[PDB]
């Protein structure tokens, strides 16, 4: 269960209904963002990326 990648596949914010986190201190090796659709599928993300972040802010407001 951890993301040893990420997706560079487009996020579309519409789909996306929530996120979790994947820390590289937790028992994976990378960090990640793992965001998830209604169906409940998830794509690993980078943290790092503008986008992942801009949408993660979407989420919390």
């Amino acid at each position: 269960d951890c993301c040893l990648g990420y997706t560079d596949r487009i996020l579309h914010p519409k789909f996306i209904v929530g996120f979790t986190r994947q820390l590289a201190n937790e028992g994976c090796d990378i960090n990640a963002i793992i965001f998830h659709t209604k169906k409940k599928l998830s794509v690993c993300a980078n943290p790092k990326q503008t986008w992942v972040k801009y949408i993660v802010r979407l989420l919390s407001k």
